[PDB]
């Protein structure tokens, strides 16, 4: 094959040529090994599983297949997104024979050696791709993609194996060999996804109505005194000065609440002494707790207050993939998504989605109310998905269960019973020499090897073109605002590639 | 008609065939009476409708139509199972003229009497058989089948009825006479459901990941104090040594919780003494309050905890049909379902669904959360229906209404808006001889008279066939573990057959 | 033989007695007594030597 | 598919003179046991499950069946003795020790 | 195949009993495939 | 679980991917090479 970084635009939709260098090592010395969560007191964070010789493609996140400037141009022009058909091919593969002598390495190709790949389109191992991990292509294309180490983890009571967990052999599975003249490929068809928004709203939610009328419909308005013992009912009609008790025919979508946290120089001490996983908003499935990272998508802070904000829906990105740091308490170092474009549809996270009567009023009784923290679904509710961002993961597969509520993703990206398929990849084992009498024993000496090679991915995105016909202009994406002096999206001296700031596709708007 | 209880396999399918032999009494003496609720202060047993001279063939059951060996076979090799099309036909009619005289009873046939027989096919009636009641047909071939009455409730305050109640008069409706020779007939197709689930989940919802790497997506972790006055906010990525702090694409499905019982020998002791009407879970429509009884399905206990499970959720059934006890203490006599299959996806009966923050920070005010005992559907809620067992309801009639959600039976079984129609039989009255003077008085000397013949019924299930790719050996049903000198599922010395276990379809396992 | 000639089973399909007019859980006990009686031919073509 | 119990000879067969009549006998099986108590790969068999053909007065019921082919029985005794084979006027060649 | 008319349920091979915290027919953490248990072809039973 | 009988039918055994090692020990030190002409010979007995 040949190397197609490039994408090309197309009436209604664009296609996204990648290409990569890929290096597969050789993976538990070419074993199916038990691996089990971590010995503590903690039974949040056990699992049972196994760990597999092989490995796979993950090519999901937008920044893979997209450059800044294809993002730009896609973001700017277009109202909708989502992904028709994709093809992944792999080829001019070597393999490489590692000797190690004297403290001296000493690499060689072997012309004859295979490496087996098989994708797996029934869907009949565990699914690994949805969460997003490391692992995935680079958003550089000089740069070279290690193929992750696949292991998956199995039904568990705590470390030890329940009853029902299962045992994959990938071998089980045909594959195909492949030799340095020999390529892999395959073509895939999405199902039918919606498009994503990738357009605001210009419109509240609340403030649909035509300003300059009144409603026509009265309504209950309050008790008063009539008299010494005596009551009176008041109603009245909702007047344009009076939009807060007004008719509505919508409600913003399922809520879930989440805590505050205090984000800028001068807020920074309100904070309180406090951790996520205490005062933070979770959920537990079986005898584990597990905190709700994404969560319902809501926006993350109120109007003219951005830095007090929610701390459990953003997202965060590091500005370049290798960063070995897991943990940092700079925010200058990371990438922190906004949320504010759902502003309109849905409610802050921080407060409550409401309120309601809790007892049946009377002369002995004053009417009482609470707030409503989290609320599922009530009729006539409309909501917006978490925007796609350009360093985040395009798509999740949808669990196999009865039932699905609305299915997109929490982290974002696009919902599939069928996505695309994952790919795996193995060095076929070559063993050393044998001992020229018959043992029984297990053969644990290979020739130690790696193989090496490019694979292209092609994925033709359906577009929906911008038709907007307010007078003014709009909010575009531009690479204006920052220090001059730093280029951004570009590489270093040193040759380091970074991503300075996070771009999500909501910028365009569009009346509600 | 001959005599079908056999069940023929096929590619992707299987016919079930059952034939019972069945009686029908005279019900209300040939009239239509109207029954009401039970005299008393509690408003919640009220009711109001009718009784008819009419009864109706209920085989809605899964033991009806299929053997232990049949369903043994269905369960072991499948992973889904939908009914598509039936036929339900009547023949073999006589009916008995029965004449007691000097406290002695004699029987004979009269060949010209007629019964009449309708289905509604248009849904006119009121639908009683959603309701899971007895007067189903015998799981054991051998036995006869009494055909229960039909009576109706309608709309009603406390006894008294209101004024939009009705009164149906199954004879406005044409029916089939039938004599001996006749015989009736008519066949049904199912509108499209979806397949049951008859398969168990591999994976738990949260566990999805992949085991070996590491998340790329960072996210708050805690607020620290940095300094005397200052603070500090940490971030943190997700690590495969961290799994309970990390992003997830889902969320367990709805949740209403629900009371724990202390199941087990040594456990029974910690119970404190209370009753479901007082401690357990419900729901109120109008002015009366109804226990939920099996609730949105929810795992049944914790993994490691077998004898601590939640009083609502799980069915029971009778080892006997013909079991005349209402009540009882001990659990041997009885079977008690086991839902612990839908656990990964479902969450825990007995334990909150998670937890809300309920405030906003701030230096003076700590946060504060609060638990999730009800849940209602949140975008990305995926969850399990309850499964199907040989012994419990095979459908229900989605009620006629503007707005369903899920609905799939909450016993459980496969919802219809079109189910199978309700199939009404009669004994057309003979009067007795009149007064040879012409009397204005109503006619109240009838024959008495019962018929007697045998109903054959023809499923045609459409079946999911396994392919599991898993390495190791699954569960499977097996008659193996019990007492071995105990034959399980045959008749006794007496005569009567019995059903030693709850039977459910979910053995086999899936990757979630 | 491995398939020698079949097993003909018969049987007296039950005619249940009065039920009681309103509506039991109970089994079924009481069955009309009754016998068949009838005639049957068998029929055997031997070979012989 | 169902326990075949014909092979035993037991009564309950036709009787040998034209003008008896045939009381039909019962139909019951033995299964595997330990002793009374029953084995856990006993099974029990329902003849409800199977088709049937259900017959009024009217009606009459009929089947064919062929025999597969078994040898023919032995009708015959023997003329000769299984040692006597021999031609008795002459004498063998064969030695042996003796 | 089977064509089984009896009526209750038959013995079949199931991977239950035993150690539940124990995964059979799988490879340990070494990497050692184990065979647990001997599995014959005789489960189903049919009239003698 | 699902069968009464089993017996075997046909056979098909094919050998493919081959390649030769050639190995050289010096210095207590081992290398392995290929060598793509060398060759294998193989055959099945037929006749018994």
């Amino acid at each position: 094959g040949n190397w197609h970084c490039d994408s090309q635009w197309l009436e209604n939709g664009v296609v996204t040529r990648t290409t990569r260098t890929w290096v597969l090592p050789s993976y538990n010395n070419h074993l199916y090994k038990r691996i089990q969560g971590p010995s503590g007191g903690d039974n949040n964070n056990k699992f049972f599983g196994f760990s597999t010789p092989w490995g796979y493609f993950d090519y999901n996140r937008f920044h893979c297949h997209f450059s800044p400037r294809d993002w730009q141009r896609l973001i700017n022009n277009n109202w909708g997104i989502r992904p028709k058909a994709m093809r992944f091919r792999l080829f001019n593969i070597q393999v490489k024979e590692v000797t190690v002598q004297d403290s001296n390495t000493t690499i060689a190709n072997n012309l004859t050696s295979t490496v087996q790949v098989f994708a797996d389109k029934d869907y009949q191992l565990p699914y690994v791709l949805g969460s997003a991990t490391e692992g995935t292509f680079p958003p550089f294309p000089a740069d070279i993609y290690t193929i992750p180490q696949y292991g998956y983890c199995t039904l568990n009571y705590n470390n030890e194996a329940v009853d029902r967990s299962a045992f994959y052999c990938l071998d089980y599975f045909p594959s195909d060999m492949l030799r340095t003249g020999n390529n892999f490929e395959f073509t895939y068809t999405f199902e039918d996804v919606p498009f994503h928004s990738m357009f605001a709203h210009n419109q509240t939610l609340d403030r649909l109505m035509n300003p300059l009328v009144d409603q026509y419909l009265w309504a209950f308005s309050s008790v008063s005194q009539a008299g010494s013992s005596g009551r009176a009912l008041h109603y009245s009609r909702a007047t344009k000065t009076n939009m807060a008790a007004q008719y509505r025919n919508w409600l913003p979508g399922p809520f879930f609440r989440d805590q505050q946290i205090f984000t800028g120089a001068s807020n920074i001490t309100k904070n309180n002494v406090f951790s996520v996983w205490e005062k933070g908003k979770q959920w537990e499935l079986d005898n584990r707790t597990n905190l709700m990272q994404p969560g319902p998508a809501a926006a993350t802070t109120f109007s003219g207050e951005p830095d007090r904000q929610a701390m459990q829906n953003t997202l965060a990105f590091s500005r370049t993939v290798y960063d070995q740091t897991t943990a940092t308490t700079d925010r200058n170092q990371i990438l922190i998504t906004n949320e504010d474009e759902i502003r309109p549809t849905n409610s802050v996270g921080i407060d409550a989605w409401g309120a309601v009567p809790t007892n049946n009023q009377s002369i002995v009784t004053p009417g009482t109310r609470a707030a409503v923290n989290n609320q599922g679904a009530l009729p006539g509710m409309v909501w917006q998905n978490r925007d796609i961002y350009l360093q985040g993961p395009i798509w999740a597969k949808i669990p196999d269960t009865d039932n699905h509520f609305h299915p997109s993703p929490l982290i974002g990206g696009f919902g599939c019973k069928h996505p695309p398929p994952q790919i795996f990849i193995k060095n076929t084992p070559v063993p050393a020499n044998p001992s020229e009498t018959f043992q029984t024993a297990k053969v644990a000496s290979f020739i130690n090897q790696y193989s090496t090679g490019q694979c292209t991915v092609e994925i033709f995105w359906e577009l929906k073109k911008e038709t907007s016909k307010r007078w003014n202009p709009e909010i575009q994406f531009t690479s204006n605002f920052g220090n001059a002096a730093d280029i951004q999206f570009a590489v270093s001296d040193t040759g380091s590639y970074s991503e300075p700031r996070p771009i999500g596709t909501r910028y365009l708007t569009k009346p509600l």
